[PDB]
């Protein structure tokens, strides 16, 4: 059935030149919003990160970074090794409580900001505002602190691409910022680590031969297997979008057992475009075996198990294993 | 016969190891960076990236001084490629002071900037020596001599000159390429035959990139399956030219040939030979011969091109004599057909 799901891939391409144009209004309200943000004192470094798609099969849906520079102090919360209270060694001594550097008020003026440029498209926490351009087109923006120090010693045992894509793109990587969302802990004044940035590099320089892709002899197929991974989750979570069983379940997810998946198997021929059909299987396979085990290693945290009993219980791994094993035995009807 | 060879790498990395020096120089010219950044003019110092242009005098050291000049617009000298007069789109501009009519005075900033090394050295013991592409000579100690050369970084786009110039598209990747040429590129202070006031262009920040990740993959030489033998090919082909250089220090026949001919010819030859499997380590043997082969060929044909400005040919009759090169190609070829007893 691999010739189904190029019949997917061909779809999946064919809205990305119709949706081109979407990029440019969202392009658009994001410069001038970054224009006004930059001339409040508070948020005057402000600037970009990575649009992106977080569901694929949303065209219409975007999502972007407003980064901000800050040299910080950073504290673990409650050794959850993702995340952290901001202290200090200041522009932002607007939203200090305490030490401790506030997410809500910095969040607050941040949304006001926005709410009132937009006036000139609606606004609607990780993503702190969401908007609706004309009546179509959606943009989630992120606001994240920007740290040009070292990561943080949760990192350490992280990011094992070095029989992969090399050690020295490790080193490379890390010596990149790091950043931080504002992100509620089960605590309201907390940042969770983000890596976004580095999530892009290594997927659109996602080989050992640095040629990868470039010839035909180098065509893999690494990315159109998350991208049919992102597809069939999306499409699973509108069959049963009413159920809210599968709410919790995120691209992210996705995203972070194909990582997994390429440092398993770490050679080009192993993804050859001609075994489309197993690499995805087995890209499948990997997916159900972290939901039945419970066990999902954030890419960059290994010790923050994004599947843990805390965060997503047992029948919801449960209803979405019968439902993906149902789509695989069955050469995957939700694709249509 | 490769094993001489190992003979020699094994040479040139023992008298690596015995870096202490290194150690001395970036003590002055972190010294020397701190009291320029008090000047006005020369606020934006930095280093570029120890770089040692002959191998086999590892207490001969050589350092760039970069400072960023924002907002150039290059005007070319004479269809030579490679030098440019520098001129500014503003004025406000710390470096005014060194301008002659619109152009920025290669030998005012370069008067200005020895002046500066020489002042606040006398503060330490080492002399500053006269050479103007390296501005000084630092004579540190004993025996630790350090070429400073000043730069102008640019962070627009590369000049049209180097349009068609580092096809590393089948060997290093049409991405790696597009970013390469991202990043900033440089000039630095050198008459053309002479004008006094142009400045040549220098990547020589791309060059140890692309030496120090040179392979097709990128775990090149990180795990005994894909060790490469490009790096020693390159020791071993600067090493042979710097003893034939010093054999015939009397002639004066080799004295325009340089490490970067070297240099230049082996990153052609990297282009020839893409993939890793053409530089395994069994094979040094015949991959340094390939090397040797090629710069003959560039000798006899005189023709090597610039990697990074391909119409600039380093081995133009205007450059080196006929004579010259073949003198050279004589001496290497009977180095080869008697195992390089130069090594020796
Ligand atoms: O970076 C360099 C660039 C050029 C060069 C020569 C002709 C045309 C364009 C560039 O020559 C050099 C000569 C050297 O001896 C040396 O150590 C160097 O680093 C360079
Ligand atoms: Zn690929
Ligand atoms: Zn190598």
């Amino acid at each position: 059935g691999a010739s189904k799901l190029r019949a997917v891939l061909e779809k999946l391409k064919l809205s990305r030149d119709d949706i081109s144009t979407a990029a440019g209004m969202v392009k658009g309200v994001v410069d001038h919003l970054l224009l006004r943000l930059k001339c409040d004192s508070a948020f005057r470094g402000v600037g970009l990160l990575n649009y992106e798609h977080v569901k694929i099969s949303a065209p219409n849906e975007f999502d972007v970074m407003f980064k901000l520079e800050v040299r910080i102090q950073l504290e673990e919360y409650s050794n959850t090794r993702a995340y952290y209270f901001v202290k200090f060694k200041n522009p932002l001594s607007q939203f200090l409580e305490g030490e401790i550097l506030s997410a809500s008020k910095m969040l607050s003026k941040f949304r006001k900001i926005i709410k009132e440029e937009i006036n000139d498209v609606i606004m609607k926490g990780s993503p702190a505002v969401t908007l609706l351009i004309s009546e179509k087109i959606s943009v989630d923006i992120t606001l994240a602190l920007e740290s040009k120090s070292s990561w943080p010693a949760s990192t350490q045992e992280g990011l094992r691409i070095q029989n992969w894509l090399s050690a020295k793109v490790r080193k490379q990587l890390r010596l990149k910022p790091f950043y931080l969302v504002p992100k509620h802990a089960k605590q309201e004044e907390t940042w969770r680590l983000s890596f976004s940035h580095i999530e892009k590099e290594i997927l659109n320089n996602h080989g050992k031969s640095k040629t990868c892709c470039e010839n035909k002899e180098e065509k893999c197929c690494r990315k159109d297997c998350l991208k049919l991974m992102k597809y069939l989750l999306e499409q699973l979570k509108e069959r049963f979008k009413d159920k809210k069983h599968l709410d919790k379940f995120s691209s992210y997810h996705v995203k972070t057992a194909f990582f997994h998946v390429c440092t398993q198997n770490p050679q080009d021929s192993q993804w050859d475009r001609k075994d489309l059909g197993l690499c995805f299987d087995n890209c499948v396979t990997y997916f159900l075996q972290c939901l039945r085990t419970e066990k999902l290693e954030n890419y960059f945290i290994p010790e923050f198990n994004l599947f843990s009993s805390n965060l997503i219980d047992k029948r919801s791994k449960e209803f979405l294993t019968k439902q993906i094993e149902y789509e695989r035995n069955n050469e995957f009807p939700v694709f249509d």
